[PDB]
């Protein structure tokens, strides 16, 4: 039938952001890149803003720490593929917008208990999907395309994805024990 769910506080689960899949490794290596510098440079670093006008900067050292090695995924992707151009789709751009919508009212998502909740719940679900489904299926593409270079790439990424993952759930765990 109709089946409707209330969308997230502040839409702040649209922040996640799918890599695209495509038939070939240099394609799947470009959507990834866009979506890891997407989230080294906007994603993450909104996200330590929230925890740390939240009063939580423990949580917004290890955002800040997690954007860095996001950067490095991008960048070994990058250096497997030199030539190749990366360009924001719509879906990227749009990203990009809600994020300037949400640091044009900081304090108020801050200031609720939601914001930064909510934040970590965003962080968990694209870094599990990415660790348990999108890359897993880039390295396993790229590896039956006959490119190890790539698939060794794409296997190191799942590693320090599902990192950022335990991390996340260990700081979720951490902001709902209060004592
Ligand atoms: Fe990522
Ligand atoms: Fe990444
Ligand atoms: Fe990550």
């Amino acid at each position: 039938g109709l089946n409707y769910n209330q969308e997230d506080f502040m839409g702040l689960d649209r922040f996640f952001q799918d890599a695209v899949s495509h038939n070939n490794t240099d394609a799947n290596a470009a959507s990834s890149i866009e979506v890891e510098m997407y989230e080294c440079d906007c994603m993450y670093p909104t996200f330590a803003e929230i925890a740390r006008r939240s009063g939580q900067p423990e949580i917004g050292a290890m955002f800040d720490a997690i954007a860095k090695e996001e950067g490095m995924h991008a960048q070994l992707l990058t250096k497997l593929y030199s030539e190749l151009e990366v360009k924001d789709s719509a879906e990227t751009l749009e990203a990009k917008r809600l994020v300037s919508t949400i640091e044009s009212q900081i304090d108020a998502v801050a200031s609720d208990s939601r914001g930064l909740r909510r934040a970590l719940e965003t962080a968990l679900e694209v870094e599990t999907i990415e660790s348990q489904k999108t890359y897993p299926a880039f390295a396993k593409l790229a590896a039956e395309q006959g490119n190890m270079e790539v698939a060794t790439a794409f296997e190191a990424i799942v590693k320090s994805e599902t990192k950022h993952a335990n991390w996340v759930k260990r700081a979720l765990e951490n902001l709902l024990e209060v004592a």
